[PDB]
């Protein structure tokens, strides 16, 4: 039986990595080439639309298009959990993981307090997970976990201190689905880590609900993409594992028929994901 839908929802502060961003690392690496920033690029890169990291909006996006919000988009590709991303040569200039993103908002707010009916949008753990396996970490999967959820709360406990009162927090995503991780051979790592992350996730959620009467809402991105997957003509969705716009070992021309793929690139899902996931995630929110 479903739970009664929450509040309206008019402003959407959102936190995260390229399932979010919607033009903040593009925005980002163009400052710092111009500054000449060493080992700086451009991204997402040519074959991404309008910044985002897709070939069309991301999930929260969609949400606040769902939901009749505007929205802040703090969400910079490549951010990790912590407080800088998996392109190492942004911190330098700017710590662009999770916490930097909540520390630049608190700092440009003024000593303001935070808006208490703001939705506050968190998603991110992937690239803690694709940097420990790119760069060869050394952390055992659990630990990395682990760092990722204390991570998460910290966030939450940070934005609520500051006068956050409204949450939505997104778990991991599937990355044993991922092509990347799939090309890597990395599928029981990916679930290994998704699992740990998600198992312990919610459990720090109940804490965090024992005080300033926060509303911390979880999305199982999990369930919804198994559900998406195991059923995928009723969405309209044929291919579901390769690329719609390859990329590795090199960029070739992409599919014909896009919003029949999951996946856009080795990693991101694409608009037609995106839509669904946005819809998803407002279906919890009254209108
Ligand atoms: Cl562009």
């Amino acid at each position: 039986h479903t739970s009664p839908l929450l509040a309206p929802v008019r402003q959407i502060h959102a936190f995260g990595d390229s399932y979010s961003d919607n033009g903040e690392s593009q925005r980002l690496t163009r400052e710092m080439l111009a500054k000449g920033i060493a080992g700086a690029q451009a991204l997402p890169g040519e074959v991404y639309w309008q910044g985002r990291w897709s070939n069309g909006p991301t999930a929260v996006e969609v949400l606040a298009r769902q939901l009749g919000a505007q929205l802040a988009d703090h969400a910079v590709g490549g951010a990790k959990s912590g407080a800088d991303n998996y392109y190492g040569w942004m911190s330098a200039y700017r710590h662009t993981g999770l916490a930097g993103q909540v520390d630049a908002y608190l700092a440009t707010l003024d000593g303001k307090p935070v808006d208490g009916q703001a939705l506050h949008f968190i998603f991110v753990s992937a690239n803690d997970f694709f940097e420990h396996e790119d760069f060869a970490g050394e952390q055992p999967l659990e630990q990395l976990a682990g760092s990722s959820v204390a991570n998460i709360r910290a966030a939450v406990q940070r934005l609520g201190e500051a006068g956050a009162r409204r949450f939505l927090v997104v778990s991991s995503t599937d990355l044993s689905v991922v092509p990347a991780v799939v090309a890597g051979n990395r599928v029981e790592r990916a679930q290994r880590y998704l699992q740990a992350v998600n198992a312990s996730l919610p459990i720090q959620l109940a804490a965090l609900r024992k005080t300033r009467g926060l509303e911390l809402s979880w999305f199982d991105h999990l369930t919804f993409s198994r559900h998406l997957r195991r059923n995928p003509a009723r969405y309209g969705l044929v291919e579901l594992d390769a690329p719609c716009q390859p990329t590795q070992p090199s960029v070739r021309p992409a599919c014909a028929n896009p919003d029949q793929y999951y996946f856009w690139d080795e990693w991101h899902p694409t608009r037609r994901v995106h839509q669904l996931a946005g819809e998803a995630m407002a279906a919890r929110y009254a209108r």
